[PDB]
């Protein structure tokens, strides 16, 4: 029943995507002295029945408990992470498992990272952008002095555990954030998505339906070709007018909102620069907005988001999923393309 | 004329021992917009230098002066150093330099591992025991409210640069400090190591002689080797009671002083164990008191020692001369026997 996506990296490792995967859980982390479970709020009780399920494997299973979301990554509860791995006497050997959605994994991944020269990490996301970016492919990020994610460490994990009924939880509005990743996918490397979505956008956000597996599947397949691959700045296809959109609004917009601007955007730059058919120029606009998704921002921001994107790099689609890069357009051209979107 | 010595891991990284080492770095790192070359008070005539030189090829270096010594491995040392590194705008391309003791090298080296996740950097290890243990191997310690090194990535350098010109201002005690983890490296590797520095003890001190740059060359050849390849414990040799001796003196004992007492009790261990040759056991203290360090300890503290030692115990012993093996368990009237024989 549990499909599997191998990232092809070295070592190999699984990213597992089925329903309840606590058996799946358990044969990975059975020998392990000692796991902790970095959980944010929400999912005390779930953290609890891995803790009881592996404490009676015998095994020292504690959990840790971590502010929601943006905050569960601050740099203090790095520390905070830090001293309880420090109480418990976490070992080289041991692991540690996280269970949450992107900022749940980050964290937990930083503090693998750079506890004892890096542990073994389990990821278990769950939000759909958790499942399909944050928890694949080994980059962390905390937020600090510095600014957002500037900070963090590289480092693997042992397996990803995509478990689709954590999602029945997710609101609509956290799902529709995913979808936007999902689409860029979409885009980028593989069109079916697109198909998939199109034939009914409503049971694509629908957890319980025949549709997301699917796309979960192939969003992850994309995501675990790319970082066993610089062709890692595809994944950042919409993230460029995204991320400033995101400031703009100072964290308030979900990513997902943003990067769905972003990819409106990027799709009108590369079709004013002859390099994007109209049809898949257009199509940017069409499936975003049937998912619910913003496909216009204020139309006098641009002055203030050219500050914020400090020459400027951009993600284009050269043809449906085959991107290319424009570095450094015009000033003007950049004008016309947001007249065009907003 | 500057010997490299290949650490044969992935990706594999040089480390090149000479004189004058400034001509290296400037191929090294040329070719990149930005270097900060992050190090310890002391060596900020020499930080300029290297960012001068750095310079006139283009790149716009920086320099970042930590505090010294431990008070530079503290997790806020951690937070400037990041504050600086984005005030620069040091990127995924960029590069650091370290500069300095082992200290330098493990903020610098926690810093270069935790940015954009993990940018280059190149050590410039400028005393013994930075040249010949920290500088070498990707590990990366700092100092946080969880304890001294319990924290830290691993990460591997783009290259180690040992220039013994940079030891001639290094007092006899630091010398005498790094020269225990050489006679380590004798005594779990390469024995030839231990026949120079009983040729003549001081002339091994001296930076300026011809047997310094051998010890150092072959302590770092053993170290690679080991890296490169559970054998990593060997390097523990000595450590597990020099550790305890260490963190029971809140670290006003030197490292290196420490480990030395650590290697003697290994080496009583493994004798009154039958696995040691009384020869090769005598040695171990015969060698480090020719070289100034400390061959005993104080008579009471094993209960306390063990109680550190805790948070079932292991050792590295040797079997022969460069034959470690392993201790799990021993009898606590075994440890307490072995003590004695070193205490008094
Ligand atoms: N390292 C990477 O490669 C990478 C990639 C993309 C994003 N990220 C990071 O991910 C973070 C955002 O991720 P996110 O969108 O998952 O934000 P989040 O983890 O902040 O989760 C959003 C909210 O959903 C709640 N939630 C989580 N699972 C739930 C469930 N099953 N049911 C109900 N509610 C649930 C959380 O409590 C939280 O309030 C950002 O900080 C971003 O930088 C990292
Ligand atoms: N990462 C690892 O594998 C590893 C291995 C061994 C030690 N270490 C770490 O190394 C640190 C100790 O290293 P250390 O002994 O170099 O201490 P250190 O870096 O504190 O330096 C000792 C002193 O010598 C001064 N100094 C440095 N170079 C000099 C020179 N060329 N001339 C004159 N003075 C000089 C320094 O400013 C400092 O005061 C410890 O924190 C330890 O944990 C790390």
């Amino acid at each position: 029943a549990p499909v599997t996506v191998q990232v092809a990296v070295d070592p190999p490792y699984p990213v597992v995507i089925g329903t309840g995967l606590l058996d799946e859980l358990e044969d990975l982390l059975a020998d392990r002295h000692k796991v902790a479970v970095v959980h944010q709020p929400g999912l005390a009780e779930t953290a609890e029945e891995i803790r009881k399920r592996l404490a009676g494997k015998g095994v020292d299973a504690h959990r840790i408990e971590i502010p929601d979301a943006e905050a569960g990554k601050d740099l203090p509860v790095v520390g905070f992470i830090w001293e309880v791995l420090g109480r418990i006497g976490i070992g080289r050997k041991d692991a540690l498992v996280s269970l949450g959605g992107g900022a749940a994994t980050d964290v937990a991944g930083f503090a693998a990272a750079t506890w004892l020269r890096g542990v073994s990490i389990v990821h278990l996301p769950t939000t759909l952008l958790g499942m399909v970016d944050a928890a694949v492919g080994g980059k962390t990020g905390i937020n600090t002095d510095a600014g957002k994610n500037l900070v963090g460490a590289f480092h693997q994990p042992l397996a990803v555990l995509v478990d689709l009924a954590t999602l029945q939880t997710l609101p609509r509005d956290e799902m529709i954030c995913g979808m936007a990743e999902v689409v860029k996918a979409g885009f980028i490397a593989d069109p079916v998505i697109l198909d998939l979505i199109e034939a009914d956008p409503q049971a694509a956000l629908d957890p319980a339906g025949d549709v997301l597996p699917e796309l979960i599947r192939r969003a992850i397949t994309v995501k675990a070709e790319v970082v066993a691959a610089e062709l890692r700045e595809i994944l950042n296809y919409g993230h460029t007018l995204g991320h400033a959109i995101e400031r703009r609004e100072r964290y308030r917009w979900r990513h997902g909102a943003a990067v769905s601007v972003g990819l409106v955007f990027a799709a009108e730059l590369a079709r004013l620069a002859g390099r994007l058919d109209d049809a898949t120029a257009q199509r940017h606009r069409t499936i975003l907005s049937s998912l619910g998704l913003p496909v216009s921002y204020d139309p006098d921001a641009l002055p203030q988001l050219l500050e914020i994107m400090a020459v400027l790099r951009f993600v284009v689609l050269d043809g449906l999923a085959k991107p290319g890069r424009m570095v450094g357009p015009d000033p003007g051209l950049l004008v016309t393309a947001y007249a065009g979107v907003c």
